DNA sequence: AGGTAAACGT
DNA sequence: AACGGTATTACCT
């Protein structure tokens, strides 16, 4: 019933959290605004994003990299805030990860239509931490697989206030996001948020 | 050597 | 529309 081997849902865990959460994603995106990036082969993603804490992923003509800098206004992300550090530590805690460090967390904003293809998040150099994915607003169909891309999919809906940790044997797992339905939630009201905790650097 | 980008047709 | 090809290569370090 479990998710995977070291992967867990708390499903609703951050339900409480979540207003506070979305007001500081407003202020993180004031200063570090939502922004699509180009993948190296040149298409645009349908995913905005944008990233707090001292590192930040992006993609770049040569491959995906973590940055100190935000390449769009060539200051640093903005500071991780408070709420989102003590989700997160409180999440890890939950699933087993006690002793999680972030120092990135990306932020994923999807508009109907948007969807995130299969893939590992395999960019962080120590692979023994964990992710921390807590999702916002409009549900969306989480797909989870194994170490190969062939391997056969769970396919979840992930709700509002719903936190995915996964870690250990399942760390480099192939997962993804189907396109979104349209909607409409009240506290984001025709999107949904993902935050992405990771321990990006050493 | 090995790391690793990947987001159309059936 | 769920599944899988493509990187079965071309380039870096
Ligand atoms: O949006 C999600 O639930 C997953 C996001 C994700 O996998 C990523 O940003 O790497
Ligand atoms: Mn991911």
């Amino acid at each position: 019933e479990p998710l995977a081997a070291g992967a867990v849902i708390l499903r609703r865990f951050a339900f409480n959290a979540a207003e506070q959460l979305i007001r500081d994603i407003n202020d993180v995106a004031s200063q570090s605004p939502f922004r699509q990036m180009v993948t190296p082969g040149g298409y645009t993603m349908s995913v905005a994003m944008t990233n707090c804490g001292h590192l930040g992923w992006t993609t770049h003509r040569q491959g995906y990299l973590y940055s100190p800098i935000d390449p769009q206004t060539n200051k640093p992300w903005p500071a991780m805030p408070q709420s989102f550090h003590n989700l997160c530590q409180r999440a890890a805690t939950a699933a087993g990860y006690p002793d999680f460090q972030p120092d990135a967390c990306l932020i994923n904003r999807y508009a109907p239509g948007a969807k995130l293809c299969l893939h590992q998040d395999k960019d962080e150099p120590d692979l023994r931490a964990p992710i921390v994915s807590v999702s916002l607003g409009l549900p969306a169909i989480f797909q989870f697989g194994g170490l190969k891309r062939n391997d056969p999919l769970k396919r979840l809906l992930l709700e509002h206030g719903d936190v995915v940790v996964w870690g250990g044997e399942s760390r480099l797992f192939y997962h993804g996001i189907q396109p979104l339905k349209a909607g409409f939630h009240p506290l984001t009201i025709d999107c949904r948020y993902n935050l992405t905790f990771r321990q990006a650097g050493k």
